[PDB]
């Protein structure tokens, strides 16, 4: 059912001791931001592999920074409370940790900088698709995503879902798996909850990141695997809508996401299929990455041994 | 310290029963949709009234429908709600009550339209300053107001709040009282948490609706009784920020911010003083209102009778 | 099956004899303005009755100015031309006539002012839907609308239909009858072929010319009609999109689509159903004024007597 | 006069045979795309050379696509319709070869996908330019260029041309020899109907594809041959209006347009001249591939023998 | 040749004593703010006429505090200093009077605020055409007008006209007389030096002030007569660029610019003429007004009484 | 006090000889471009070295060129007339070069290509901070910052500081050192009188020349000496605004800013001081290259022989 434990303001407690007031945080919930963070759990060495654990507290730290959160954690700190609560939970499978950092203030509308920062961290058992070969049916929003003019999309906020819920509605009333967005300009950005990649003439596309996208880990990690074990060229470019449903293949990416094909997009098919050839090699050598069977991106990883059952 | 109670999900509770985890409603408080809602207190009558519940309600309504939250709650028991929990909490003061509505999914990421719509109201003691001449000092903020581009802001959304944020940070740390926004085309839009009005010529002039503005019932009365009990001129339409800056009177409206003098504007000050004399009209003109003493109003106020001390 | 006759450059022709290459008028058709008329049958008088012949032929004669078309016709020469079609084809029921202006050039790329002006009339069979009550379901395009800036949505040019395509293409693959458009600002426009009217709290509202959409002809006759027979108000403003949501009725209006209900805007249902009240009203007033039953509006019909069966 | 022949919907015909209704496919132009394609002639070898004909043909299989015209032909069987018709017209002289496809449909207003896919071919004599030193003054117009948001400019729609038509009109009233367009954030896209490229310091500047252009063969030609043969830069980029005015050369490029230097943009001179040095090598290198006499570039060419007189 | 006086920081001086530096006030140019007022001379009274005097002087002091230049002069101060050099100069015949406030900085770069404020008035010879029947021929300018974003044209600054010679610039070497402006969301705001009217089916139809245009006197001047002596609707609206192209007549209107017939657009001819019948009894209202013939107005002149010769 | 000379229409005067009327070149002052050159004294050799003064003069004729003032003068004599000044004016100390050139009309609104072009130059003794360690706070502006649709700021027109300084005075009222500005669509440009550079990760990145930025010497000069004395990857690209205030460094340059340190940026610190290690690599470098002690670099110097004391 629920976890052992949780994290929150510097100490592990007991998942049933974490009560609050209903009226607790509301307010609060404006200013949050979050990461989601991949254990994945190697059987045959006993160990969890937290995946880019220091990149995620970094940009943890910066969105913090950027909403005006007063200092009160460390990148240190967030990245031991994820070893320890994985430990303590003694949960021996996939999982998410998600941190979640919000400031309290007196009153409802006090300046962010005038509250009181705070952080629990959760960690729950997770599904991976890495083995599974599946795809989904993709459509372009008519609702245009946050910019840095408004909502800086650089910042992991939750109320930046606010304008994700537009669009993941409307796919899903009008019969599609997952929205893509246009920024204001009316250039491709970003999914709902992940970033973009597509595949044309042997070439990985992705939109640039001043395309109004969230600066994605996973992103970093596909670019640099593409680039330094399949050779590939990356284009990260403004990128138009039109060109995309020419692509021969297409994928969301995301730590939630991993690796999620996208067979069609406004119902043009990927010619490729989905998983394409390109997208089938990127997902298997990120399985092997995460799940530490590969020694090359061992600096990736954070092992935490907990016995090999 | 706390109220006696509040409501929730059809049903008023001791307050110190509505416990929830720690981990519970942070995914819900992105879909999360509110109301503020005075109650004025009459000490000669013993009675609280409730300041245009009914608009209120139906504005929350509609708030909920845009999100696409499954119906649950009526109007009808949104209004009753409001008049049994000021009633039971048995406070004989000026109160502020506050719906949020929300709806709660299975996994973090399910459109809102597949989760349960979930509701409470809370009641607390409020602090009015109608009988109160004060003035804030106004900017205009470097960052832009939401538009129905990417946010709608006639959606009154926790979400929408971030954007506020933005501008309400920049304020405080600049050395202003308070943040005035421009749309994305540039012309004046609202404050962080209220409609703003400017006097100029012995006019009233305020942003038209479609400049991208919450569609306040502060706005609306204010409009009503300008025209009505002073006879003045309104104007409703786009607005430009250097007029704003040669206005002779300004001030926010809304539930919370009741009517509040704006005495500059990014260091232009307001040549008819803050609060100017036909502010002071119809700050008076309101309280009056409000507080059940002007007769021609009354279809706008709900009575509670409590006893009269 | 074909009518008896056609207009061409000046001429009544026996239809059979209108025979060009497959290769003519493919570049002239990038220039090529048209007209859609209706002629009503009253069969108790024996006449056709051609709805706002003279208004049709001046617009005409204006997007002809506009495309820079050289001037060879007149607006008197396109009113006979209609009536002696109608005449001459001798078909006693609904009609639709299509003016089809176009200028032909030696080059595939001369400019127009050096091209030769040509026009042809056809007339054919038209279905009614006046006396049936039926609604369609719209959407809001992903897609923009053309403005001023690119391609003048005042030219009632064929051109303009390519980004209507992209709308309607949408909305059907999507599981909607129609699609709406919104600006490049985000402001509601038009649909694909036919204003849009909004009926809220007893009021009607419809987009402003301004917000970038064609001076319809049915327009114009809503709005005279509302307001002189039903003595509502109707707005012509700016428009956004989620107001639009909460429309108590809704319908489309335009030549072809006479009055059309719309039922629902992105699966948000108008409240007072389609045909709502007040469109009913407006549908069977629209219907007994072009059927040549309502003496008050009798100078927007143009006669053509045939003899009554 | 005319052609012997044309290709229509599968088959070669005799052209006096492909006689149509006046009245045909005047709603089927708004969905029509195109090619232009040329064909060169060696005398010296009998040899008419067709130039990436499968390179237009894929290009006009993708226009279709994003039109949406149901599958009817293939890139082979455009390939093949292309060099019969070339050889059975036995016209040995430069010619340029026009597909044009169409979608038609039962209803004006039927949905594209809905409708019947059809296409002619047609090849007429050509006047190439190649050797011959000319030189255009351009403007850049008062009209915007077409963006993804309303008409994407990759589709090589007739419909597009319109736009193109607001500025080739304006240059030629106001002593203009061709327009050139800015897009809608205001950076220069293309010409009304080729590429454009500068010239300055040594090094060729185009503007990138997502500047709101037609992807061009010519444009693509042109960059593969500047780096290729002449070793020089080529930036792709996004170009500011003020920087071309002190571009050394400038020229515009596009199978019609072949190579067509630029003396002055707005009044401001090309320092270097019309046709530059630059531009001059890049004239003399295109000449030499077409004809077939640049053995470094035949996988471009199809050869279409007929007998060297 | 010169006049004999002219006023500089509160006090008249013979001309040839305001000598100064040739490196002296470039930097306090791009503060500076100006006016333009008539003098209009009656040879029958012995007065000269200087109209809307206080009207000038208000908007010379608020153009004044939004460059942010440091109080230093009154709005009295401006309009007796006008009286005093007219009546000083002893010239007997229609003036210009034009003041023009700077802020003088220590540094190059200061800011403005920290500067001292300056001004000057002088009044030349003017030329009237109030008694002439003359036209110009007007484009719309490749060329967008600034807005409030970047430059507010609400201020009458020099600065504003290096944008004004944009379109100048080009309307002259593209064989126009005068350029009409488009702002940046592609709507008819002014011209280069003075506000647009247009007549269509007997209404005068000029852009609204918040399309981006400077709050002329005459505009307003003009607005007031068609209104209050001729009884003609006057619509103050957003204006779209084709609709101009059929206006019936149209006109300029500044201080400089008098009332400037229009007869044609982008070589669309005004239908009515130039002046047509609207602008000429404009015209000849506006005349007998200034020159003191129109008792009705008599409010909007100052009287400078010199004797009768 | 002043300088013994300065240059005036192609002649060296005494400066007390260069004496004009208070009335004369306002408005050629709407026209008027110039530069800033400096002159760096190395009194161990005795001589001025002027820094990339034909790279400044070639800017200028292009600012010329782009206003449209008619050809009067030359890069070789902008070159000659400034060695000359600084000879003859006999100051053996830093100085700061002004060439300010401007067209004079006969009329007050006559277009610039009709107008006389004009031209002074002087030289004034300039303080360096090269030896210096001092940082400025930064803020953005909520005045965005002209483009080439309104104002090109290619161009180093006077009139563009208006815009600047619309920036300069919110940053000083609101408790900051200097403004930074974002261009219409959101991205970050350049200060306000000058370019800035980042240092994040060890890599510099500065805004690319379509960001809406004047292509500055000094930016050049700092991107030539980054990458080829300190082996720097150097970034012109698009930059988003929240990604600035997370950069490790900062620094404005320009001919007057020379190198300028940034502490911070609306109060976001950069994390690695001001100035940072690279940006004190940079203002080292830079030094040793203008005085003359950097061999390397020696094309950039043009030296005036003056006497060793
Ligand atoms: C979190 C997130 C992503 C993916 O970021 P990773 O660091 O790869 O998990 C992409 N888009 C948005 C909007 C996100 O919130
Ligand atoms: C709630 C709110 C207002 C004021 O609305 P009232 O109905 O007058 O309380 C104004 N602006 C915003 C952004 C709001 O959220
Ligand atoms: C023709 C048309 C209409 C309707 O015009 P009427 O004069 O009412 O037929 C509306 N929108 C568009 C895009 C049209 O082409
Ligand atoms: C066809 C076309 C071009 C040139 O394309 P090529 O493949 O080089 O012929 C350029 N611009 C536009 C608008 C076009 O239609
Ligand atoms: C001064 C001016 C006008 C006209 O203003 P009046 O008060 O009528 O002289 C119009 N447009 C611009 C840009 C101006 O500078
Ligand atoms: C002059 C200037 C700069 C710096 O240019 P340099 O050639 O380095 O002196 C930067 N920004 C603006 C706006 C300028 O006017
Ligand atoms: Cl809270
Ligand atoms: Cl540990
Ligand atoms: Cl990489
Ligand atoms: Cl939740
Ligand atoms: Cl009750
Ligand atoms: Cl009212
Ligand atoms: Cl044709
Ligand atoms: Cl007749
Ligand atoms: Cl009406
Ligand atoms: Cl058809
Ligand atoms: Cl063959
Ligand atoms: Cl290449
Ligand atoms: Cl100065
Ligand atoms: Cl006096
Ligand atoms: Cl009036
Ligand atoms: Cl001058
Ligand atoms: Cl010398
Ligand atoms: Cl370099
Ligand atoms: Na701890
Ligand atoms: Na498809
Ligand atoms: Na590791
Ligand atoms: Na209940
Ligand atoms: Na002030
Ligand atoms: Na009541
Ligand atoms: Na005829
Ligand atoms: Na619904
Ligand atoms: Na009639
Ligand atoms: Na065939
Ligand atoms: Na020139
Ligand atoms: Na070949
Ligand atoms: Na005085
Ligand atoms: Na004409
Ligand atoms: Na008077
Ligand atoms: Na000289
Ligand atoms: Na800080
Ligand atoms: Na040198």
């Amino acid at each position: 059912e629920n976890p052992k434990y949780l994290w929150w303001n510097h100490r592990i407690i007991p998942w049933e001791e974490a009560t609050v007031h209903l009226t607790d945080y509301w307010w609060a919930s404006v200013t949050a931001v979050f990461e989601v963070i991949s254990g994945y759990w190697n059987n045959a060495e006993g160990e969890m592999y937290i995946f880019r654990l220091e990149d995620h507290a970094r940009r943890l730290e910066q969105s913090m920074q950027l909403i005006r959160m007063p200092k009160e954690f460390t990148v240190d700190e967030i990245c031991q409370a994820t070893i320890d609560l994985v430990r303590a939970n003694d949960y021996r499978g996939d999982v998410f940790i998600m941190p979640l950092a919000y400031a309290v203030g007196n009153k409802a509308f006090s300046v962010v900088g005038d509250r009181t920062t705070e952080m629990f961290i959760y960690s729950r058992p997770a599904v991976s698709r890495l083995e599974e070969d599946f795809s989904l049916h993709a459509c372009y929003s008519s609702w245009t995503r946050i910019n840095e003019r408004v909502l800086p999309p650089r910042i992991k906020a939750l109320a930046n879902y606010r304008n994700s819920q537009l669009a993941s509605s409307e796919a899903a009333m009008n019969g599609y798996d997952t929205a893509l967005f246009l920024n204001p300009e009316g250039k491709v950005a970003e999914g709902t909850g992940s970033c973009v990649f597509f595949v044309r003439k042997g070439k990985l596309i992705t939109p640039d990141i001043t395309s109004g996208i969230l600066e994605s880990i996973t992103r970093d990690t596909v670019i640099h695997l593409a680039r330094e074990v399949l050779g590939l060229e990356v284009e990260e470019r403004v990128v138009d809508r039109t060109e995309t449903y020419l692509a021969d293949e297409a994928f969301l990416c995301g730590t939630h996401a991993e690796i999620t094909p996208i067979a069609s997009i406004d119902r043009h098919e990927m010619k490729h299929g989905a998983p394409g050839p390109i997208t089938r090699q990127l997902r298997d050598i990120y399985r092997e990455v995460v799940y530490g069977r590969d020694f090359r991106y061992r600096n990736w990883l954070t092992p935490v041994g907990m016995g090999v059952r």
